[PDB]
C-alpha cells in the first residue's frame, strides 16, 4: 500500500482486485451445472483457509475455458485467477511451462517478467511467511488437471 517503491501499491491492487472481484471464480451453483466436458481438482492447504476446486476444459489441445471455485485468501484467489486468465486460450503445452516457471519464481529463483507477466507481483512471496502454499495451492490443482 506504500509509495516509496513503484511496484508495491500497483502490485497490491492487482491482488485486491482479483480477490474481491475475481474474473473466473464461479459459484457452487454454477459449477454443478457445468458441462461434463470440464475436469476438476480440489486442493486444500492446512496453512490457511485455501480450499479451491479448479475447472479446465480442453478442445483439441487448447484449454478454452478455465474457472475456479471455493474458499481462498487474496494470494490464492489472485494467483489462481491471474493464472486462469492467462492460460485461457493457450495449449496444454506452454501451460505446464508457466506452472514450473511460476513455481521457480515463487521458490525465489529466475523468472521472466515477459513470460510470467502479472504473476511477477508474486515474485517474492517466499519472503512473506506461510504464504508460499497460498500462491501454489490453486496452480498445483491446474498442474494435475494438465497432466492427469
Ligand atoms: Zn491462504
Amino acid at each position: 500500500m506504500g509509495y516509496f517503491s513503484d511496484d508495491e501499491a500497483q502490485s497490491r491492487k492487482l491482488i485486491l482486485d482479483h480477490y474481491e472481484i475475481p474474473d473466473n471464480k464461479i459459484s457452487e451453483d454454477e459449477a454443478s451445472k457445468l458441462n461434463d466436458i470440464y475436469v476438476s481438482f480440489n486442493n486444500r492447504t492446512a496453512s490457511c483457509i485455501d480450499n479451491l476446486t479448479l475447472y479446465l476444459k480442453e478442445e483439441n489441445g487448447i484449454i478454452v475455458d478455465v474457472k475456479f471455485s471455493g474458499i481462498g485468501c487474496a494470494i490464492s484467489t489472485a494467483s489462481t485467477d491471474i493464472f486462469c486468465t492467462m492460460i485461457k486460450n493457450k495449449k496444454v503445452n506452454d501451460i505446464s511451462d508457466l506452472i514450473r516457471k511460476y513455481f521457480n519464481m515463487i521458490d525465489g529463483d529466475s523468472f521472466n517478467e515477459e513470460e510470467l507477466q502479472y504473476l511477477s507481483v508474486f515474485k517474492n512471496i517466499s519472503k512473506q511467511l506461510n504464504r508460499i502454499k497460498c500462491a501454489k495451492v490453486g496452480i498445483v490443482a491446474i498442474e494435475q488437471l494438465v497432466t492427469k
